[PDB]
């Protein structure tokens, strides 16, 4: 079949949680370390951890590596099920709330700075709690170092290695498929980031790291070759610049603007490729943009949607 010729919405349901490589992780502690913002931190006690991102990533990952049970707090990116019932200490998007931080009492926050403010890092931090700031790469062909460098954190390299192996192992794998189910003519996409009917309506560049998973789906991430760097506004000038064939949105962000209904009434929207074909692929917000250990089964499934009637 031509995926030219496929119409509206395909949407990825949740992969859940991250399946760990151990059932009986035993954190070798104490750990000291440089942080990415340079930072001397010593981790003595991982017992309460909060791992917070805009991503989704940390929380998967430190499940991945045995210490699901040690998460006392998420930020609201952290939607897989195993946490469902944890408090949350972010508000709005992603703005920390340092009061909800420190009433957990953690013991060790392995944070980065894709969510502020860091004024309130900084304020836990001086408070007493370990604080470890990380700079992940955020690349399909690193998602094996930003495991490893996350096992360092917590005294389980043994497990990262098993964790960083197999993810890319899967991650590879998915290519394989990908590939075979791609059109000689790859499809123009965009990540359109939506959160309400309202103006929080973007598409997503280099800063967010859609571009990897556009190009792991076999695409062309249009925000990539219009050189868009952080995000630009998705108006109706944009939308017609970049043209897309699909748009790659988040599932519960796409039900926000009203779904694709509420999506087709967006000035510009309509008028390309993608809203012409009513084009949208909707993947679990959580997932979306996390990479990480479940890569490889996001990538089969969205290509299978993508490219399978
Ligand atoms: C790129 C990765 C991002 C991810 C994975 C992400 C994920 C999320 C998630 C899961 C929620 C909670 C949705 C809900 O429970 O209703 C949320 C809310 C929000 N996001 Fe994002 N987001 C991202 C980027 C952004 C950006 C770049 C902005 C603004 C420039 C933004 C603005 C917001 C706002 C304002 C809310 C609050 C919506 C509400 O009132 O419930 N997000 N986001």
């Amino acid at each position: 079949t031509d995926p030219r010729t496929f119409t509206g919405l395909s949407i990825v349901e949740d992969i859940g949680d991250v399946v760990p490589v151990t059932d009986n992780a035993s954190p070798a502690l104490p750990v000291s370390l440089t942080d990415a913002d340079g930072n001397d931190v010593v981790v003595e006690d991982v017992s309460r951890i909060l791992p917070l991102d805009l991503y989704g990533t940390y929380s998967k990952t430190i499940a991945g590596l045995g210490l699901v049970d040690n998460i006392v707090g998420r930020t609201v990116s952290s939607t897989e099920p195993a946490l469902a019932d944890t408090e949350v200490v972010t508000t709005g998007g992603a703005t920390l709330n340092a009061e909800a931080i420190l009433n957990l009492h953690p013991t060790l926050v392995i944070i980065d700075h894709s969510i502020g403010p860091r004024e309130v890092i900084d304020q836990i931090r001086a408070a007493g709690v370990a604080t470890v700031i990380m700079s992940p790469q955020r690349s399909i062909a690193s998602i094996g170092d930003d495991i490893r460098d996350i096992a360092s954190v917590v005294g389980l390299p043994e497990e990262g290695e098993k964790l960083a192996e197999r993810s890319v192992a899967e991650v590879e794998e998915a290519s394989t498929v990908v590939d075979e189910l791609t059109p000689e003519d790859p499809l123009k996409m965009v990540f359109l980031y939506a959160r309400g009917t309202g103006g929080v309506f973007f598409i997503l560049g280099d800063a967010y790291g859609g571009r990897d998973l556009i190009e792991g789906l076999g695409g062309v991430d249009m925000a990539a070759e219009k050189g868009i760097m952080d995000l630009a506004p998705a108006n109706a000038e944009a939308l017609a610049e970049l043209n897309p064939d699909v748009f790659v949105m988040m599932s519960e962000g796409l039900v926000s603007t009203g779904g694709i209904d509420g999506l087709m009434e967006r000035p510009g929207i309509a008028q390309t490729t993608a809203g012409q074909n009513q084009r949208v692929l909707a993947l679990p917000d959580g997932q979306s943009l996390a990479f990480g250990a479940q890569t490889g089964e996001l990538l089969l499934r969205a290509s299978r949607e993508l490219y399978v009637q």
